[PDB]
């Protein structure tokens, strides 16, 4: 009788904390276009990332024809593709991006710096993000290790900590244009780093009694969505029921993938409501 | 297909476990039987809480505790006016202050739903005061108002309670008491949804021309299953929204069976990594 109804809530759930990639390099106002429609369908999802060259696009002539746009946020991907800008030059593509109307700004860092040397690369991770944090002010800053590119766990829990350290608001496991995506291992690492950084703030701010908000966004690509529903169970048993909110917690994944979890929740029966 | 059979059933009762709320208030309860509940509901990851009748709180809270520590990490709800939800304002009064002294950390009460049905206004005011003269003595405690649903003699009727006990102080509108056979459940989430949506609209302009607090719904689903369960919680999200699956604002009512069919669902997802 209620055959379907626990994928239905998993994807009614995902709908709620998931990001949509329009990221690659043969996006056209045409396919952006089309991404943002389903993702601004009612229920909408949180919003869409593009490179900024699609932010005004969505923000000042498609909302004329697509009203439902303005009810998602427009996350602008900057040092994309390869992370190989200096923090002037990404702090300068995020300024164009939000003048464009960006809500959010996700940033690479520079994966190649950090597999040469890792003290070194710490040290341009601090100075990019901090810079880049400079210009987006109050707005939330993801801050893209590319997991799949760093090589060694060490390596990618010594870049969560950096970014932490520069300002990043979430932690993103990867980009959605690499070959590689989240991994349960690499998720693991990065909830950790995250874990133990707070515990280190916390107590400081509670013994010093002084008185942000830092999420994870898992990246899954183009992965279907059981996969994406067992990450949603590793962040419920590494960081909690209360990390599965908005401001702690998003999903990044495919068009294909968006599609899917819509049909999906709208094969269920609401004729009672 | 044969991968990933069980992630939605398992993200599902995981979540059910969240909100959870074991109901022990058969008239053969003893503290034995009390116990073995308390244990399934204290178990990691331990559940809201459990539902009891006054006279097992001081048992939960001061002796359960020295051989079972974990049931100091749940809450215990005591039920008051119940099951008949005929006593005197004042007699009410003096159970919850009872049960609050011996430990409790919410209170459930019954309304009059016998007089709802045979004159609606008299209904109304009697919950009005009844609700009042409690809330005031649990304080800033979570006051839970059963409306027996199920009881009620049509929608008009079972409206008409949710508003009167939203005016009188209830802190959640709760479907039935967890004793007994349930009717209607559907149909009273649908009208407690919109009576509690429109309350606090008309209460939000009420305060600013005086120059609101959080207000949940618990759904008591009896002794169903888990696919019956996942449909109303599935109900719950579509009519109030993702921002209403929050503890302060949900809660589901269930059986001691029910408890051990979503730990079991949830215990076969692997989170060793
Ligand atoms: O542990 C008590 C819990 O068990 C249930 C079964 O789910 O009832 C059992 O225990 C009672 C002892 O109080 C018996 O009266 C009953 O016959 C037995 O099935 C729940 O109803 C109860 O809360
Ligand atoms: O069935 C309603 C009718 O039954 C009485 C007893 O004859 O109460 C019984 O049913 C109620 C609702 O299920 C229960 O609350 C009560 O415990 C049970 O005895 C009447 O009082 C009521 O009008």
């Amino acid at each position: 009788y209620f055959q379907g109804i626990y994928k239905q809530f998993t994807s009614r759930t995902l709908l709620n904390f998931f990001e949509v990639a329009a990221l690659t390099d043969g996006e056209t106002n045409e396919s952006v276009a089309a991404v943002c429609k389903i993702a601004a369908k009612d229920p909408a999802i949180v919003g869409v990332s593009v490179r900024p060259a699609f932010v005004r696009f969505i923000r000042q002539e498609l909302v004329k024809s697509a009203p439902e746009v303005a009810g998602i946020k427009v996350c602008a991907a900057v040092n994309f593709p390869e992370g190989t800008g200096t923090p002037d030059t990404v702090s300068l593509e995020a300024v164009g991006a939000l003048k464009d109307g960006a809500d959010e700004i996700e940033c690479l860092i520079d994966w190649r710096r950090m597999n040469e040397n890792v003290a070194d690369g710490e040290s341009r991770i601090r100075l990019l993000v901090s810079e880049v944090k400079k210009v987006v002010g109050p707005k939330t800053l993801k801050v893209v290790l590319s997991g799949g590119e760093l090589q060694g766990g060490d390596i990618i829990s010594r870049a969560a900590v950096a970014a932490l350290e520069g300002g990043a608001d979430f932690l993103q496991t990867s980009s959605g244009l690499g070959a590689t995506h989240a991994t349960m291992f690499t998720v693991h690492l990065i909830s950790i780093a995250l874990r133990e950084y707070m515990v280190r703030e916390n107590e400081r701010i509670r013994v010093e009694g002084i008185n942000r908000c830092i999420g994870i966004k898992i990246e899954v690509g183009d992965v279907h969505m059981a996969e994406t529903a067992d990450f949603l169970m590793q962040m419920i048993f590494e960081n909690g029921p209360r990390s599965i909110v908005r401001d702690k917690f998003r999903v990044g994944g495919g068009f294909n993938l968006l599609k899917e979890l819509r049909d999906c929740y709208e094969s269920w029966d609401s004729v009672g409501v």
